[PDB]
């Protein structure tokens, strides 16, 4: 029940998953909230999405990676590229599972749950990460399954 | 400053810097130039998850080529790899020091706006008049000279 009292504002910005929500709708393709098996094209679609903003992040990391070898010292500022098309490549990651319905905030956290719980181990003699004891996998089909009955 | 003094909940880009901490690896608060090792391994990440979605999607394809409905459960293995490629693409810009969730917003900005236009007649999405492109190097150059954390 809100009222004339009420602070519409939410005190917290919507997730980065939330966006592309909201990016969806705003293209006139309303996305669904559960998970949702997909037509084919729409998974060719994403791929090409994928593959492309992929190949972008690669040229620039090339890019730098040339200019060290010639002996140049990079700014903060020559990073943008990069940041740039990171960022891309996060939209059609988000934007990718937006459209299969899956909410990717509930995933995402399952996965960090397993590489943070592996992280608590201790180290090989070489640096090689082990996991501790007590250590359990992603379970990822437990996600998608809750999310279909939330 | 008392005891009346006293939290929004962490991002997936908050996510990274905490699973950084608890690796022992490099994480500036700010935008920093990576050694070049530093590039070639995020490259290598990136390369071996987007990988693995890639099969993903292909699997699901042929088994859609051969007739098959697929279900919800069908979806547990992309979802996972679509998420591991999330990690390591926020665990690139981590590294670099560079706040993802402010570039993001740069980014969802200008992508918003040219939603806003209208399409072409075979469907090809159009800006509209006064459209902005996504200013990463502002974004960058306001987190170099923002506030401590
Ligand atoms: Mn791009
Ligand atoms: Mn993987
Ligand atoms: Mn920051």
């Amino acid at each position: 029940g809100i009222d004339p009292f009420t602070m519409s504002d939410l005190p917290c910005p919507p997730t980065n998953a939330e966006r592309l929500h909201e990016f969806h709708r705003a293209i006139g393709a309303a996305t669904p909230e559960r998970p949702t098996p997909p037509p084919p094209e729409l998974l060719r679609l994403r791929q090409t999405l994928l593959d492309e903003e992929s190949a972008e992040v690669r040229a620039e990391i090339d890019h730098l990676l040339a200019r060290q070898a010639a002996g140049e010292a990079l700014s903060a500022g020559d990073l943008a590229p990069l940041a740039h098309e990171l960022a891309d490549l996060l939209y059609v990651t988000y934007g990718a599972l937006d459209q299969l319905g899956i909410d990717a905030d509930a995933v995402f956290a399952e996965v960090h749950r397993a590489n943070l719980s592996k992280a608590s181990g201790p180290r090989r003699a070489d640096g090689k990460q082990l996991k501790p004891e007590g250590w359990r996998p992603a379970d990822v089909r437990g996600v998608i399954e809750r999310l279909q009955h939330a």
